[PDB]
C-alpha cells in the first residue's frame, strides 16, 4: 500500500502537457527494459522550453524514466536538472548567484564521456539507461552496462546487490563513461582512464535532490566506480577567486580545462542548484583550427570565414597544410577525430608560444605583423 513512490500526479501532468501543440509539449517515448522485458516511459521537453519563468514545467530533470503501471507509476530513473552557463539566464548572472545561493560550492570538471543512469527495481533488475534510451541510440547504455558488470566482477559484488541498494534508497546513479572508441574533444582530458566514472547520485523524486560528493565517493568505492576529482569552496568570494585565477591561468592542476560544473544550494529553501562556468578561450581558437583543418582535408581550401584569431589561424594553416598534403594517414585520423590535440601542440611548438601566451600578445602581434 506504499504510496510514497506513487507519482501519478506528475504522470497526469506530463500526459496533459503532451497534448500541448507548440509550447511546453511533453515528449513521450516508451522503451522496453533490457532485463525485465517490461516497459518504461521516458519524458523529455524541448531545450528552448527549459529555464524560463513564463514556461513552468512539471519537472526539470534531463532524463526521466517512469514505470508502466496505471495505478502506481514510479520514477525508475532521474537525472540532473537542466542547468545553464553563467549569464545565460537572468538567474545565472554573476551577481544574482551570490545573493540567492549559499555553500558549500562544489566544483567538478566538465564531463567528456557519455552519460548513463543506473537504477534498481524491486525484482533486482539493474536498469541501465542512457540519453532517453534503455531498450536500447548511441548504445552507450549497453557499453556502460558491460563496463559496470566487468567492474562489479572485479570486486565480487553481484549486480543484484547494487540494484537493491539503489532501490532501497530510491536513487539513480548518474555516471560518465569514456571509451577509447570515443573521439577527441578540443581540450585534452586527464581523466581518460577508460571505464565508468560516478558523477553523482539523485533521489527518484519530482524535485531535484542530489547526494553530497563524499557520500558519492563512499558509494563508488563500495561498487568499484572510478572516482571523480572535485574541490570545495565555502563562500562565493573564494569560488570567484578560484575561477578567475584559473581563467587567467588556463590550468586547473596542470591540465587544460574546458569548463566547470558548480553545485550549490539556493539560499531560499536550501535546494540544489547547478551552473556551468565555461572558459571560452582557448577553446574557440582551437576549435576554429580544427574546423579549418577538416575543411582543408575535405576540400583543399584554406579560406575561412572567421573574424577572430585570423593571423594565428593563417600561420597554423601555413604550418599544417604541407603536413596534411604529405601525410594521408594523419588526414584520415584527423577526420575521424584523432590527432587534433597532437597537431595543435605541434603548431604551438613551431610558433614558439603557448596558447595562452599567444592569446595575451595577440592584438599586439597581429597589428605588428600587419604593420610590417
Ligand atoms: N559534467 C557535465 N558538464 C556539462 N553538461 C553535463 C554534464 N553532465 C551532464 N550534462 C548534461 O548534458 C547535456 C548537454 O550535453 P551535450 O550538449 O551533449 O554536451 C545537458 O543536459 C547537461 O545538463
Ligand atoms: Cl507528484
Amino acid at each position: 500500500m506504499n504510496l510514497s513512490r506513487n507519482v501519478k500526479d506528475l504522470v497526469e501532468k506530463l500526459e496533459a502537457a503532451s497534448q500541448l501543440p507548440g509550447r511546453g509539449k511533453a515528449i513521450k517515448r516508451i522503451c522496453k527494459l533490457s532485463n525485465s522485458d517490461g516497459q518504461v516511459v521516458s519524458w523529455k521537453f524541448n531545450e528552448w522550453d527549459y529555464g524560463k519563468n513564463n514556461i513552468k514545467l512539471p519537472c526539470c530533470a534531463r532524463g526521466l524514466f517512469i514505470t508502466d503501471d496505471s495505478k502506481n507509476p514510479q520514477i525508475v530513473a532521474r537525472g540532473y536538472d537542466k542547468f545553464f552557463n553563467i549569464d545565460e539566464t537572468p538567474f545565472t548572472r554573476w551577481d544574482t548567484l551570490e545573493s540567492d545561493t549559499k555553500g558549500t560550492y562544489n566544483v567538478t570538471l566538465k564531463a567528456n564521456g557519455c552519460i548513463i543512469f543506473v537504477s534498481g527495481m524491486a525484482d533486482g533488475t539493474l536498469v541501465v539507461c542512457s540519453k532517453h534510451s534503455t531498450g536500447p541510440d548511441r548504445n552507450h547504455a549497453d557499453a556502460g552496462e558491460q563496463f559496470l558488470l566487468s567492474q562489479l566482477k572485479s570486486i565480487g559484488i553481484e549486480p543484484q546487490q547494487l540494484a537493491l541498494e539503489l532501490y532501497q534508497n530510491n536513487v539513480t546513479a548518474v555516471a560518465e563513461y569514456c571509451d577509447d572508441t570515443f573521439e577527441e574533444h578540443i581540450l585534452e582530458y586527464t581523466n581518460d582512464d577508460v571505464g565508468l566514472y560516478l558523477h553523482g547520485i539523485n533521489y527518484n523524486e519530482t524535485t531535484f535532490r542530489t547526494w553530497d560528493m563524499d557520500s558519492v565517493s563512499e558509494f563508488a568505492r563500495k561498487y568499484n566506480f572510478k572516482q571523480i576529482k572535485y574541490e570545495n569552496f565555502n563562500d562565493f568570494t573564494l569560488l570567484k577567486k578560484f575561477l578567475e585565477e584559473c581563467s587567467n591561468s588556463g590550468t586547473y592542476h596542470g591540465q587544460e580545462v574546458e569548463g566547470f560544473v558548480i553545485r550549490c544550494k539556493t539560499r531560499e529553501n536550501g535546494n540544489d542548484f547547478f551552473f556551468k562556468y565555461k572558459f571560452e578561450e582557448p577553446y574557440l581558437m582551437y576549435r576554429q583550427w580544427r574546423e579549418v583543418t577538416k575543411d582543408y582535408i575535405s576540400t583543399k581550401s584554406r579560406v575561412f570565414k572567421f573574424k577572430k584569431h585570423k593571423f594565428i589561424t593563417n600561420k597554423y594553416l601555413d604550418f599544417v597544410i604541407p603536413i596534411l598534403d604529405s601525410s594521408p594517414a594523419l588526414c584520415e585520423e584527423y577526420m575521424k577525430g584523432f590527432g587534433i590535440i597532437k597537431l595543435r601542440n605541434e603548431f604551438l611548438k613551431d610558433f614558439g608560444m603557448s596558447g595562452l601566451e599567444i592569446l595575451n600578445h595577440e592584438k599586439v602581434l597581429e597589428l605588428e605583423n600587419a604593420n610590417k
